[PDB]
């Protein structure tokens, strides 16, 4: 009846962009970690005052204080379709928002490797200003030097290929158990293509088997 939904990814796949256009696309109120904690730290909750200090002292909130974020505010909606947009992240989480509801859909966006190397083989960067040119993107105006200075663009170790590979691996140590929970439910579909325009059409056939679409032109695109 209501939809449990659930779409996770490592950092860069486009899980925010396209749980915001499914949230547009099929009525649905876009559910973040991110976005509860940043209202509960402005609403100065007892949750919120509890993130903030974390923030503050240790720059890092604890997965059990994200939990108990979300399942207070999960628990305030239950009367509706839920899209969670990268939680559960953790196994505790999952086990947690079973007891919850039944989670009837999962996505992954699981991008070969090779493919997200080779987007981040042609990012520039001016490490005074932080000002980065994607080159196949938003290429600078002048080859080889910022916009705003002159000076030289440079390539930064943390998107070569090795670093790359390294934070990967680290993002999939933590989702496996997840992946692996849902797998063994016949709920996950994973996204393991090569062209990253397909993600769209792919995730929003997959909710257009469960709910009818509000009808916008803003699907194509």
């Amino acid at each position: 009846k209501l939809l449990r939904a659930v779409i996770l990814g490592p950092p860069g796949s486009g899980k925010g962009t396209v749980c915001q256009r499914i949230a547009q696309n099929f009525g649905l109120q876009h559910l973040s970690s991110g976005h509860f904690l940043r209202e509960n730290i402005k609403a100065s909750t007892e949750v919120g005052e509890m993130a903030k200090q974390y923030i503050e002292k240790s720059l890092l909130v604890p997965d059990h204080v994200i939990t108990r974020l979300m399942m207070s505010e999960l628990e305030n909606r239950r009367g509706q379709h839920w899209l969670l947009d990268g939680f559960p992240r953790t196994l505790g989480q999952a086990e947690a928002l079973d007891k919850i509801c039944e989670v009837d859909l999962v996505i992954s966006l699981n991008i070969p490797f090779e493919t997200l190397k080779d987007r981040l083989s042609r990012r520039w960067i001016h490490p005074p200003s932080g000002r980065v040119y994607n080159l196949d993107f938003n290429p600078p105006h002048v080859h080889g030097i910022d916009d705003v200075t002159g000076e030289p663009l440079v390539q930064q170790e943390d998107d070569k290929p090795e670093a790359v590979a390294a934070r990967l691996r680290q993002y999939k140590d933590v989702a496996k158990p997840v992946i692996e929970l849902y797998k063994s439910r016949g709920v996950l579909h994973q996204f393991s293509g090569t062209e990253t325009n397909k993600i769209w059409p792919y995730v929003y056939t997959l909710f257009s088997n469960k709910i009818t679409p509000i009808q916008s032109k803003e699907a194509y695109l």
